């Protein structure tokens, strides 16, 4: 056999030399140099040290500034929360695991690592549809007088979690399972074994369809609509109203946010689909480690896009960080937002 | 003319089309795509969001743990502090500047961005000599009963800032000057123009010798001395004493620290030396941008080497992060301590 299937796992290493051991019982240093595990460990350490502050800081700003309540502000507040979950929820285990070379917490550690990474990713993917829709509603404006309220945003948010819980919780209760991958320091869905006892093959299809191909079709199709109407071609002050101009900024970011999701997940999903369609073939530990641990950056790239592609949000942050206020930058040249300062309501 | 010299700058772009404008007065979007400035803008954001926690942590752990007071301990606290300066002193403006496309804060910002970036870089170069010496004094011990104590370290520390300020301060008071480089989003020493009115051509030769060639000669030399004695080969617990085998690791770190320094600064120094000897020649904005924004990682690669190459520091760190004790691991093995818990001394 090309690999060592265990009842709980599937090590991508032949056991001809009988040197293969359960990644829930002993170091996997026989799969790769030990330094490389340190590598992974130093990596998760840095990601945690970047992901915590960047996502908490986002969370804290969105709240503090009572005027940041656009559907986007809700969605990115939702992501920052999911990213904190990814950090303490699973990165903490994936760091611990890397340090020891194996899932010392056994299948639990594997479930924590895998669950939160999946939850993290699906919430992102599903938050992208909500943005794709919202963006469609304000650019191709399906209604004549429709305007999303905080209520609607709270809907989109609750939605992304129902969807995300949908494919990330089942593997905890019998439908498929989380199993170590690559060097065995991370956990993903089971694409490796057919394990009928838990219906692995049906769950992988369901997942690749309902939680990948469909959300992308929607996301890509919607874009084919905001091709004729609002286009990346953005100018200076006003564009058909400074309001229209600023509507163009949010869309650029939402597009960029997609490219960012794709870069971060196609490589993982790709290798995932490959194996699924080549179970038992001869692949090794590094095959899925690289995409797997690269995708963990998904826990931080969103807030950074937000802060670099949103004049408003960026300033509230400076306003927050500079304790008092004095939001240098260049403001939004438009509305602002905060708590005691200029969070003054400015309607009609 | 290949570039556009202003009385204050030197944009590496022709003004044949008359689209060139002072990097102190308007976006340089005509030098490179605006998405590229956002890319730099992001990059600095991450550096700031990583270099801050990691350097503050290094600082806080050293201070808090009493046994952490060897010469090395002294130096890397220095770095952690020089790094904190690079981040808040200069990175902050380079971030703001990149977000805007030019130095909205004019030459003050150029001086801020440039000064601190040099201060940091030079402090790190001199501290590599201090280490070079200390390493020599302990491996080729040309002394009889001379111990390189804290008093010496606090010396070699003040020393480094006296040298660093030596080349980092003059451009602020008439000798040479700081000026935008590459995409005009970071500042450096004037290698581009002769500006006799400020003696650029002399300050550069001074610098490339007093604060580059010399230090490197000494450091590369002190590496020659410890060629016969301590080497790269270091067995397990002990080699001629575990104390003799424990010093061979601080040496292997000091060497890695230098390798890292060279990778971070040779490219830049090189590009800089090339331009100084090809002023007016036809180079573009990306030419200096790539090496220039890469040497900025200088603000964070040190605390990383340290946490991965110094068992003692590492363990003391985890102790601090695990609040109380929970040293878990396998303890330093030799010495340990903290703020109070294991702070218990056992010297001589
Ligand atoms: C590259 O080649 C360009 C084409 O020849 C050349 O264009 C000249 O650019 C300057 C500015 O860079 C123009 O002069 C400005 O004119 C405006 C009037 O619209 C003034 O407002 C401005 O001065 C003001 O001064 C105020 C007080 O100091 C200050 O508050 C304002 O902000 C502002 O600075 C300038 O006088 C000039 O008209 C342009 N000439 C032509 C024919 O277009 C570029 O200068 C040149 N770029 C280089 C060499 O860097
Ligand atoms: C790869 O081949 C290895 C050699 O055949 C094989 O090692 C075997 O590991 C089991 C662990 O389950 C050992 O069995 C021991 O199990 C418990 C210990 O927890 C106790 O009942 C006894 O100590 C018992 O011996 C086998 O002894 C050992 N066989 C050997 C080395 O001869 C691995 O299990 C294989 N890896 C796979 C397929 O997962
Ligand atoms: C073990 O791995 C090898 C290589 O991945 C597999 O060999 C391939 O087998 C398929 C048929 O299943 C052929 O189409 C390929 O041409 C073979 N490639 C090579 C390099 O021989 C082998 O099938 C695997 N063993 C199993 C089934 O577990
Ligand atoms: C403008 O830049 C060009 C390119 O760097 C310079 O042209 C070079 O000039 C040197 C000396 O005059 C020659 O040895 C090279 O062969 C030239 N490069 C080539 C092959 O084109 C030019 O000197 C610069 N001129 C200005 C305005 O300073
Ligand atoms: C390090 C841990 C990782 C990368 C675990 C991920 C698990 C998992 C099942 C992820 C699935 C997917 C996404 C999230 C994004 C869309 C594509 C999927 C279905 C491959
Ligand atoms: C982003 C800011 C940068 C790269 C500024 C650097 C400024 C400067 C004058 C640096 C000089 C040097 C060092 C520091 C290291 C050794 C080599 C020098 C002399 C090129
Ligand atoms: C970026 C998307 C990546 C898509 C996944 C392509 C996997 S490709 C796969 O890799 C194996 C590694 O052992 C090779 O042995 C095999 O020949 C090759 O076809
Ligand atoms: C965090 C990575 C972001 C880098 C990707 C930039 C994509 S695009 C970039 O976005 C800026 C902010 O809205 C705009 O001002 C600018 O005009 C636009 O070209
Ligand atoms: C170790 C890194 C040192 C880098 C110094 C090499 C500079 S190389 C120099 O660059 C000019 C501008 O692009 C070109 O026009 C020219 O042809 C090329 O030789
Ligand atoms: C929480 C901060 C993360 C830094 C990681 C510290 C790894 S520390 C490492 O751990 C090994 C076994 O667990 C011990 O045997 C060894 O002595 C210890 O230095
Ligand atoms: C189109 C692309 C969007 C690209 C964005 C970049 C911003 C992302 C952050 C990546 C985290 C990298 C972590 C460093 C770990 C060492
Ligand atoms: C869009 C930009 C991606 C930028 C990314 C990351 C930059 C940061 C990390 C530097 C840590 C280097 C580690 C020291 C190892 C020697
Ligand atoms: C409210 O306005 C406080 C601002 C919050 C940002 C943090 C600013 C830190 C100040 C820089 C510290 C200099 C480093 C010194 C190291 C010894
Ligand atoms: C205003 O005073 C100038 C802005 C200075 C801000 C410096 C940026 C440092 C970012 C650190 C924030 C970390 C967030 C902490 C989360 C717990
Ligand atoms: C001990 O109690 C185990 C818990 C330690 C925390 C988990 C490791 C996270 C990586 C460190 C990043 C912390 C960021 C704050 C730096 C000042
Ligand atoms: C002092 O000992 C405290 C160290 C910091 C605690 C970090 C320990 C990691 C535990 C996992 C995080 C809990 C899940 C929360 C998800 C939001
Ligand atoms: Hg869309
Ligand atoms: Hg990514
Ligand atoms: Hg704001
Ligand atoms: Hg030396
Ligand atoms: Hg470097
Ligand atoms: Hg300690
Ligand atoms: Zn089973
Ligand atoms: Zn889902
Ligand atoms: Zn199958
Ligand atoms: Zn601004
Ligand atoms: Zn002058
Ligand atoms: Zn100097
Ligand atoms: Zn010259």
């Amino acid at each position: 056999m090309n690999g060592t299937e265990g009842p709980n796992f599937y090590v991508p290493f032949s056991n001809k030399t009988g040197v293969v051991r359960s990644p829930f019982e002993a170091p996997q240093y026989y799969l790769a140099e030990p330094w490389q595990f340190s590598m992974l460990a130093a990596y998760m350490f840095l990601l945690i040290m970047l992901g915590f502050p960047i996502n908490f800081l986002t969370l804290y700003v969105t709240v503090q500034h009572k005027k940041l309540r656009t559907p986007l502000n809700y969605i990115l507040l939702n992501l920052a929360v999911a990213d904190l979950f990814m950090v303490f929820g699973g990165f903490t285990t994936t760091l611990y695991t890397s340090l020891h070379g194996y899932f010392v917490f056994g299948p639990t550690g594997c479930n924590l690592e895998g669950f939160f990474a999946t939850l993290g990713g699906e919430i992102a993917l599903w938050s992208l549809v909500v943005l794709a829709i919202e963006r469609y509603v304000v650019v191709c404006k399906p209604m004549s007088n429709f305007r999303f309220g905080e209520n609607h945003a709270i809907m989109g948010v609750a939605f992304t979690w129902v969807m995300a819980l949908a494919c990330a919780a089942p593997p905890l209760v019998g439908w498929s399972r989380y199993i170590p991958e690559g060097m065995q320091c991370s956990c993903g869905i089971d694409y490796y074994t057919p394990h009928e006892e838990t219906n692995n093959e049906s769950f992988v299809i369901y997942m690749f369809v309902v939680h990948f191909i469909i959300p992308l079709i929607v996301i890509f199709f919607c874009y084919g609509q905001l091709v004729f109407t609002v286009k990346e071609a953005a100018a200076q002050q006003q564009e058909s109203a400074t309001t229209q101009k600023a509507e163009k900024e949010v869309t650029r970011m939402v597009i960029i946010m997609v490219i960012a999701f794709l870069i971060c997940w196609l490589p993982y999903a790709g290798v995932a689909f490959y194996i699924f369609t080549h179970q038992g073939s001869d692949f090794g530990p590094i095959f899925m480690t690289i995409p797997a641990f690269f995708a963990k950056t998904s826990a931080v790239y969103n807030p950074v896009i937000y802060i670099m592609m949103n004049k408003q949000f960026r300033n509230c942050m400076v306003t927050t960080l500079c304790c008092g206020k004095n939001p240098l930058g260049d403001d939004e040249a438009s509305t602002t937002v905060s708590k005691t300062e200029t969070s003054q309501v400015a309607p009609a």
